[PDB]
């Protein structure tokens, strides 16, 4: 229903977590992070609603985001990546590279 | 570069590699995948150039691929998903759900 060409224009990454902090204005549960994405992308934020992790598991984890949208605006935040999960019966499970390094591509 | 809808439109599920062969007709090294993307989707198969895994890595683990793509022949075989992967250094690094059940969706 797409083509192999629709999925080239999403730019999806290996990102690191190195903040967290909770987004007290957002409706729904959420985390505040910052993300590092490599030399060249830099640090980006994203708000995330995985608060079934701890603040502690999230510190640099390995995941994957979607770097190309334009930012989303949520109350006063600017959310400038889209981390990627599983929506799960125990909730959203991040996606993970079993390895890579920050600005690594997904192909 | 893009909108927010031109992620949602593709369909990106966890499933589980329940079978592992060599694609002895592909020109780059590979292996077919059967893999199950819950009861709904039943099982595919997939080309997938991730022969830095052995195949007894790859048996029961749980990955990542986009499911509603056209299928694509590659010599005499269909490749009905496509599994995602990081581009790293040391080859390719497949994505898995720290959780989730084959067919759960990602967000």
């Amino acid at each position: 229903m797409i083509t192999y060409n629709d999925f080239s224009k999403i730019d999806i990454r290996v990102g690191i977590i190195k903040e967290v902090s909770d987004f007290k204005e957002a409706i729904k549960p959420a985390y505040k992070l910052k993300i590092y994405f490599g030399d060249i992308i830099g640090y980006k934020n994203s708000s995330a609603q995985i608060t079934n992790y701890k603040k502690d598991e999230l510190i640099n984890k390995k995941i994957i985001a979607v770097v190309n949208f334009p930012p989303k605006q949520i109350a006063n935040f600017i959310s400038e990546v889209l981390v990627l999960g599983a929506i799960t019966g125990d909730g959203v499970k991040l996606l993970t590279p079993d390895g890579g390094e920050p600005g690594d591509k997904i192909a």
